[PDB]
């Protein structure tokens, strides 16, 4: 709606459907991943007020993405694997204009990339239920 | 303007068709890999069509109709002849999905494109076709 874009998702088609929209600034994103990524905490602010919404199950370890001014987000890859009889992702990593991260994960399977020629990450949507079954993102100009 | 990929490889020479008003049509010219491809589309009330890429290999078309739409782009990024280039490509429309075209498996790329277009493409192209990506505009 209002002229978004929005690609993905990649991953499967378990677990509950999440979707963030694209109104929010992100600000941080959290990967928690083992031997699969369990979910997501994104940390965004609107009119002044910080929140966090977490995607996914409790499991996995944290590793951070933390927005410097003038940083965004504008890749993202990953793979999408078949574990404990579930299609979710296995891997997944980000790609700002000041340094790459991740993959966080350690399941292969099918691979995913979303290399951003113009334009970069604005918000996400996915599915979510004891890991991330699925992950997509919201683009905009810049 | 959005622009998501390249997939593919370094080699050959870039090329960048721009976004269209409407696309009508796209021909994935194929054998053992992508070879090039033709597309026809609308542009300020002009019918324009370009190629990219070589002209081997066999033409496989998909016409757009009235209110039908690319929400997506797949394929494989393959090692051939020594060279990094688009093994297979294949589309998706609001209404069907076509391909895959070519036959050199590698590492496998998908756009499924949940809200928006394909409204023109993007790459590298020699003798095959080295690379694609796509503009994105929203419906």
């Amino acid at each position: 709606m209002n002229g978004a874009i929005k690609v993905g998702a990649w991953g499967g088609n378990g677990g509950s459907a999440f979707d963030m929209g694209p109104a929010y600034r992100i600000i941080s994103v959290k990967i928690f991943s083992g031997d699969v990524v369990d979910g997501v905490d994104v940390t965004f602010t609107y009119y002044g007020k910080t929140e966090t919404r977490h995607y996914g199950g409790s499991g996995g370890t944290p590793h951070e993405i933390v927005l410097q001014e003038g940083e965004y987000l504008v890749g993202m890859a990953g793979e999408v694997a078949n574990y404990h009889g579930a299609v979710v992702l296995g891997k997944l990593g980000f790609s700002t204009n000041k340094k790459a991260y991740g993959p966080f994960g350690n399941t292969g399977g099918t691979p995913f990339s979303l290399p951003i020629a113009a334009g970069k990450i604005s918000g996400f949507f996915g599915r979510g239920g004891k890991f991330l079954d699925a992950i997509g993102v919201y683009l905009e100009p810049l």
